[PDB]
């Protein structure tokens, strides 16, 4: 049959966390398939049905500066490296929904916060009162698995196809940064007690919303020059959120104000020591193979250090 292969470079460092998937928007979706052949198999989806999926799901993300279809590719890309290196720990349903999460979890984003639109009062902040933009992530997902030709897991039972969308909903939400610093101290508390058990469901969703912030975050775990231009583009989206909430007569808070550009590494430590470090520390207490996602993490932390003392 059909094999998707890459050229030498690209196959050899796609294993590789810090992988950048590449300029060549036309590539990402070979490049998603070869992911999807590898960590879940040929058989996984009918190639036909997946290709008019992955094409809907690129037609429905939007020409933002960050939460674009790249993003998409890239956070797949990511979840492929942890699930890649972690064989045997994940069951054949999880292996065929991570990807799809990755894939779709940032669906119809329109660059603006969950904060902006109940400021703006969009009628998403009514449909969906917390985690909004990731239960409209999901709401999208189901609606284009839902597009004629376009179910891919047509094969799986009632109950198979059920658990696969309950997966893909809890991954999707657990997106919501918000959510991330309450289920982080939790599998922290539950690792150091020795209660952490993969046969608890409960638990294992936990170390599924972890994996999903690790992918989310890993522009933090590439090769410094990616780093640091993934990062303008991330500020190029909050500065625009920054105008908007100028726009309805608030303040934004520091992050957004693009009067507060000559902040940014000090910004970057922040987040680095509250947000990036912990997520990698504890996810590689749980899944010791993902340590290179912290060691490119530390790396790049220190590089913002280097950055504030005008070393560079
Ligand atoms: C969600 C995400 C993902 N990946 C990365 C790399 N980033 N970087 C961020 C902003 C960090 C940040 N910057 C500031 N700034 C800047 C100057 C004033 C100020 O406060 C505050 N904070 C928290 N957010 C993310
Ligand atoms: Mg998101
Ligand atoms: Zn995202």
């Amino acid at each position: 049959l059909m094999q998707f292969t890459l050229p030498v470079r690209l196959c050899k460092e796609i294993e590789l966390f810090h992988f950048d998937i590449g300029p060549f928007e036309n590539m990402w979706p070979g490049i998603f398939v070869y992911m999807v052949h590898r960590s879940c198999g040929t058989s996984c989806f009918e190639l036909e049905k997946l290709c008019r999926f992955i094409m809907s799901v690129k037609k429905n993300y939007r020409r933002v500066p960050y939460h674009n279809w790249k993003h998409a590719v890239t956070v797949a890309h990511c979840m492929y490296a942890i699930l890649q290196n972690n064989h045997t720990l994940f069951t054949d349903l999880e292996r065929k929904g991570l990807l799809i999460a990755c894939l779709c979890h940032d669906l119809d984003h329109r660059g603006f916060s969950n904060s902006y639109l109940q400021k703006f009062d969009h009628p998403l902040a009514a449909l969906y009162s917390t985690s909004t933009m990731e239960q409209h992530h999901f709401s999208q997902t189901v609606s284009i698995l839902q597009l004629e030709g376009h179910n891919i897991f047509s094969t799986l039972s009632s109950s198979e196809y059920e658990q696969v969308l309950e997966i893909i909903r809890k991954a999707i939400i657990a997106t919501d940064l918000a959510l991330y610093f309450g289920n982080r101290k939790q599998l922290e508390e539950m690792y150091q007690t020795g209660s952490l058990n993969l046969n608890n469901q409960s638990h294992r969703d936990r170390v599924i919303g972890l994996m999903m912030t690790a992918c989310d975050l890993c522009s933090v775990t590439k090769l410094w020059p990616v780093t640091k231009l993934t990062a303008n583009d991330i500020y190029a989206e909050f500065w625009a959120e920054g105008d908007e909430m100028k726009k309805l007569g608030i303040q934004p808070i520091p992050m957004m104000d693009r009067d507060k550009k000559d902040e940014v590494p000090q910004g970057q430590l922040g987040f680095y020591n509250a947000v990036a470090i912990p997520c990698y520390t504890t996810l590689t207490q749980i899944l010791p193979p993902t340590e290179p996602l912290l060691k490119a993490c530390r790396d790049n932390l220190s590089q913002w250090e280097k950055v504030i003392r005008g070393e560079e």
